[PDB]
């Protein structure tokens, strides 16, 4: 810096901002030759691009001055109650709820924290959970605690031990974050029995649930969960979606949908932030869900993404040695990897890396960083014939890993 | 609020967010048939449509992916490149320094808090200044230090006197929030001096210069300023610009130009709050740029806006009582008027509403609230004729007003 010792000026919390060795590392495989596993990006074969070519067309014609012009801090509001009709009749979800426009889902979990969370305030987070939830909340202080996952998602019984325990230390939960539906890193998806658990507990020790669905919609097998927001009859869940994965992520539009009295606290932290999300981007999202494009192209998306999950199965089935075990997601972008003998993936990268394959170590993604064998893959967007050579390099990395 | 006193969740900064009573009014009377000064909207007549619309069809023509797939955190690399050769060229600005893409100006006032305030860290406003700076920075509970304006922008004068004030009470200014240009709210514009020994009190008394410039290439008259981050020859301003003004606002782009070691932290904070301005609205900016349109469409701005700024000054030299006294800017969308005698114009406001006329207060735009005579009148958004008609009407609200 020209200032030399820039320090002297920020505040304590930016003195604590990192970022961060390995993300850093991973940025510049990304653009080498590398097979990389490690990104969360999807394809941009599955933006609808003659879809979005002929709602620009439109909104020049028909909607340009509200297009470009400020919008209000709430968002658009035909885009809010398209959404709400759209989430109402596809997912349940009560229209007692309001509806706030984010600037993606992103930007709902950093309201979230500075509307929540005072120091010291407790949130309970899967574990794994999402690394970039962490990195939201992390500016606010909370202590967080972890609840694993298995196969059917959140551990709830787990919760409600650890919420008992709590209770004895005169201690509450504020808010229980869940990534409910095809996870990401894990892939997994919390069953209905423990939907229905978590929302009984969230009444009996007065917590918030945010359930944040990037994924739903990118269903390869199986049948349609029913959103926690759904089963939600007290208003307690803060239900976030996002246009990155059905639309693409370029515009930066999201939605938080819940009980009005949050919502206007809500709006009211975010005017602030930012005035208002991109009108010009949320009169896109606008025509793609009220003129019928949204329902008619899920089911392209979903066409596309399957066979990349389906090849990443069945090359980690076919080429990764006893007992490395992973998840079989439904759905979304994420492949979840447990490394047996205690191997550390954050250190084994370098190992991968010089066989040609990346993914993201599991650390991170662990409120504690405790865990230390994981890993997450992504099938999304690298060439699917990439996909079988990069399981392979993989494979072969934890077979050298676990010699001498 | 379905869960009762939801008040029990918020935290601490949320509990003292507040609706404005006058900001809700304004809302209703934009709805209405009233002649309202009180917006801070720039005309739809200045939005480049014909040019937007071409830029639209290249870019899906040939940079589709790229508008939109998710961007890196600092923002879109041709843009962040065009952005540079141009405030070089045209402001003199330093290649020196950093550039990030931020979701609009009103981002960085937030990053700004985030990235240098600690609670109790001094903050140098003028008085009046912009509204929503304050509300940015409020998030971070800054004391603020006001130092007036006259017709020649900020009293630097008196803020030298409240540094060696502050500096025998052992106390410092961490930063120094400037909007030195065609100012939000006043108009005025600081002189050559001043911006010379503003930085020479930068560096004597080691503080931060935020210059803040949405306003600048509205210039009607007079000659261009010098920015004060093409005088700063120690790295000690952060300069902010934004679209929205001279492209529309719908995009939401804006920049951060400033010493590297702060652009640095201030990405890492930016990262966790929305991953990304959006890319699409950069992609639309940097062609807006590059393609040479900015400037040729800042001549058509200035030819629109100016006879606008010219009627509302020629109806305020008319009709206005003796002892009204308003700003003349050379530039921007706003002219400042304040009261005799002690009028109130936050109470005043009522009658000049039932008259058929609306301002903003001047109030709320004083940290410390204190100045009561004052209010913001803007000259971009209602019609020639309505200027003349409204001006009229707010001259008779105030003769009624000075009796008895
Ligand atoms: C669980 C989760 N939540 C939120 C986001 C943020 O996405 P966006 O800001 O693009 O809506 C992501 C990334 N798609 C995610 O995986
Ligand atoms: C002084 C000032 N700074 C910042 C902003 C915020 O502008 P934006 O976020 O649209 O760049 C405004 C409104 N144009 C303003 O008047
Ligand atoms: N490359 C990305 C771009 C955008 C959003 C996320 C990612 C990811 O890395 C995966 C997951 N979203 C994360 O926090 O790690
Ligand atoms: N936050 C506000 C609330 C009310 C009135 C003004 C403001 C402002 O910050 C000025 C802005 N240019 C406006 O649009 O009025
Ligand atoms: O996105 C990130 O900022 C990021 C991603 C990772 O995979 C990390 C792994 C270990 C430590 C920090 C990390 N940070
Ligand atoms: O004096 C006020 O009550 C006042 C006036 C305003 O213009 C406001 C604008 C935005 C937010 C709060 C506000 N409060």
């Amino acid at each position: 810096s020209m200032l030399g010792d820039v320090e002297r000026f920020f505040s304590k919390k930016a003195l604590e901002m990192r970022a961060s060795e390995v993300r850093e590392l991973l940025k510049l495989v990304e653009t080498s030759d590398i097979i990389s596993l490690a990104g969360g990006l999807p394809n941009p074969k599955t933006f609808p691009k003659e879809i979005i070519r002929d709602i620009l067309v439109e909104i020049m014609e028909k909607y340009a001055d509200k297009a470009l012009q400020y919008g209000t801090t709430k968002g658009f509001t035909p885009l809010r109650e398209t959404l709400m009709k759209w989430l109402g009749k596809r997912y349940g979800i009560s229209q007692d709820n309001d509806i706030m426009i984010t600037s993606g889902s992103q930007q709902a979990l950093d309201l979230i924290g500075r509307v929540f969370l005072n120091p010291g305030d407790i949130v309970v987070v899967e574990a794994p959970t999402y690394l970039a939830a962490l990195q939201a909340f992390n500016f606010y202080e909370p202590q967080y605690i972890q609840i694993p996952l298995d196969d059917e998602g959140m551990k709830v019984e787990i919760l409600e031990e650890k919420l008992k325990e709590l209770k004895s230390q005169g201690k509450k939960v504020k808010v229980v974050y869940t990534v409910p539906t095809f996870q990401n890193p894990a892939g997994v998806t919390m069953n209905e029995d423990r939907r229905k658990y978590l929302l009984e507990l969230a009444s009996e020790y007065d917590f918030i649930v945010v359930e944040d669905d990037p994924y739903g919609e990118l269903r390869y097998s199986g049948n349609p969960e029913k959103k926690i927001k759904a089963l939600d009859n007290e208003g307690r869940v803060i239900y976030l979606g996002t246009f990155s994965k059905i639309l693409a992520p370029g515009f930066r539009i999201g939605w938080m949908v819940g009980d009005p009295g949050i919502i206007r606290k809500m709006e009211i932290a975010k005017q602030s932030t930012d005035l208002c999300t991109n009108v010009f981007g949320q009169v896109v999202a606008w025509r793609y869900v009220d003129g019928g494009y949204l329902e008619k192209h899920i089911p392209e998306i979903r066409k596309f993404y399957k066979p990349r999950r389906d090849a990443m199965l069945e090359a980690l089935e076919e080429f990764m040695p006893e007992g490395v075990k992973w998840t079989k997601p439904e759905g979304g972008m994420f492949i979840w990897v447990t490394l047996p003998d205690g191997i550390d993936s954050k250190k084994m990268l370098e190992r991968a890396i010089k066989k040609g394959v990346a993914y993201v170590p599991g650390e991170a993604f662990y409120a504690h960083r405790d865990v230390k064998n994981t890993m997450r893959l992504n099938f999304t967007y690298v060439d699917e014939d990439k996909i079988m050579e990069g399981i392979k390099r993989l494979a072969e990395t934890i077979k050298e890993e676990l010699k001498a």
